[PDB]
């Protein structure tokens, strides 16, 4: 739309250094339009100050902020318990407390398969060892949040449940068949799809999909398999671009136009202002060349703000 063109700033989600939106971060939000911040540990220290950092967030960022937060017993414990309507009253429950605060986005569940017994790289955060249990509780967990205005974010797809990594500096692989993958890692994804307003891509190579590429960097998984095949209509994140692994093998910018092009609307872009504002620039290079495309992943974004709008 003419009026309206898309900015870089409309496609990342950063982080904000403190619990107080101080004036300069105030001016460079409005100033780059950026339309989607995830708080962490650092941003949190009560839920007065919390609901008074999400209520300027709101004010500055305008009616499509989306502010996520990334995270009460653990997901192995209701795994276990097996009460399906506890896990969905749990999740119920925290969603309320968020919505109370003025947030609108909560980074779970996990639908990781924690399957090998022997490689626990998720253990207490997944909700079982077999894909039956995980979306039994995934499904619980996202119908608590929808239930109570808040979207959550599956993570993190394809599966990061029993990765292997070759050295600190190496993406992790998966190279399991696809037949295995269909009957666990992406089994409670492609269950629970239609429940799902948002999935957070793994920077992990799967053999069986794309022998090339991390997921967040794969075309094939991103738009073949999750746009394509699955039909799949939610918003695509990618997970923190921050990452040694990722940060070792690319470019920061170059790292987040790939995801963009391979069918992400969103990229987290963390860390200090500089890294931030270097995935601007390389962004704003892609944008103008790229506008009916930006345009769909934009609007992606845009209905599930007003889906679930933050202001408390």
């Amino acid at each position: 739309s003419r009026l309206d063109p898309v900015r870089p700033g409309q496609l990342l989600m950063i982080d904000l250094p403190g619990p107080e939106l101080d004036k300069d971060t105030a001016a460079y939000l409005r100033e780059h339009g950026i339309g989607a911040v995830c708080l962490f540990g650092k941003n949190v220290e009560s839920a007065e100050q919390l609901r008074r950092l999400c209520a300027d967030l709101r004010e500055v960022m305008g009616e499509h902020a989306l502010i996520a937060i990334d995270h009460a017993p653990s997901a192995m414990s209701l795994g276990a318990a097996d009460d399906q309507q506890l896990t969905e009253d749990v999740n119920a429950a925290l969603a309320r407390q968020l919505r109370s605060v003025g947030i609108n986005w909560n980074f779970t569940p996990v639908l990781d398969i924690n399957v090998n017994p022997a490689n626990p790289v998720i253990g207490d955060r997944a909700y079982g060892s077999d894909a039956a249990r995980v979306t039994r509780h995934g499904r619980a967990a996202l119908a608590g949040h929808t239930r109570e205005g808040v979207a959550p974010c599956a993570k993190h797809f394809p599966g990061h449940g029993d990765t292997h990594q070759d050295s600190h500096l190496a993406l992790p692989r998966v190279s399991k068949s696809r037949a295995e993958l269909d009957a666990g890692e992406l089994a409670p994804f492609r269950a629970l799809l239609p429940e799902t307003p948002a999935i957070m891509t793994a920077h992990i190579v799967y053999d069986a999909l794309d022998a090339e590429h991390p997921a967040t960097l794969s075309p094939r998984i991103l738009t073949g398999l999750l746009r394509e095949e699955w039909g799949y209509d939610g918003v695509i994140v990618t997970d923190s671009m921050g990452m040694q692994a990722i940060d070792a093998n690319y470019g920061r910018g170059e790292a987040a136009v790939r995801a963009l092009r391979a069918g992400a609307d969103l990229v987290m872009a963390l860390g200090r202002r500089e890294v931030q504002q270097a995935t601007l620039a390389a962004v704003a290079e892609y944008v103008p060349e790229n506008q009916a495309a930006v345009a769909t992943k934009r609007e992606r974004l845009r209905a599930l703000a007003r889906r679930f709008p933050a202001q408390a």
